[PDB]
Parts: C-alpha cells; structure tokens; sequence
RNA sequence: GAGACUUGGGCAAUGUGACUGCUGAUCAGCAGUCACAUUGCCCAAGU
C-alpha cells in the first residue's frame, strides 16, 4: 500500500512532465490502474479491519 | 563727585528665522555571481 501510494505521485509527476498526448494518456490510464490496484488492497485490508 | 549720551571690547541669554552637509533604509531599472530544481543523453562499475 505505501509503495502504490508513492507510484501515485510518481505517475503524478510524470504525467504533469509529460508532453506527448499519447504519453499523456498512458500516464493517465498507468495512474488509473494504480488507484484500482490501491482501492481492491485497501477494500480487503479493512474488510478484515 | 553726581550724572545723562555715543561708539566700542565683549559677556549673557529669551526668541525666532533660514542655510548647508552627511548617514541609513526602501523601491525600480540594469549588470554580474552563487547554489538548487526539471526533461534528457552517455559512460563508469558491482552482481
């Protein structure tokens, strides 16, 4: 869970620093994925918790 | 001697007025110097 949050602002950054609207969307859809990925870790987490 | 009057040498201040000089800080413009950040490229290694 600590490593997908700072991925977040990894991609974040990248992202904001990109200038190819291809590479644009594919930061966007790289940092989307990693909130799905951050949501279904978290959703189990505090089921159990 | 008593004195009045004037220029002096001044001693004082109560005013009041104006002059001159300097320091410091702030801002703006310009010039230059320190470090730091970002996107790259390439290389050196070790397993």
């Amino acid at each position: 869970s600590i490593a997908i949050i700072s991925l977040i602002v990894e991609f974040d950054i990248k992202r904001r620093q990109a200038e190819t609207l291809s590479v644009k969307l594919m930061h966007r859809t790289a940092l989307t994925l990693c909130e799905k990925i951050r949501h279904l870790l978290v959703q189990k987490l505090q089921d159990m918790t």
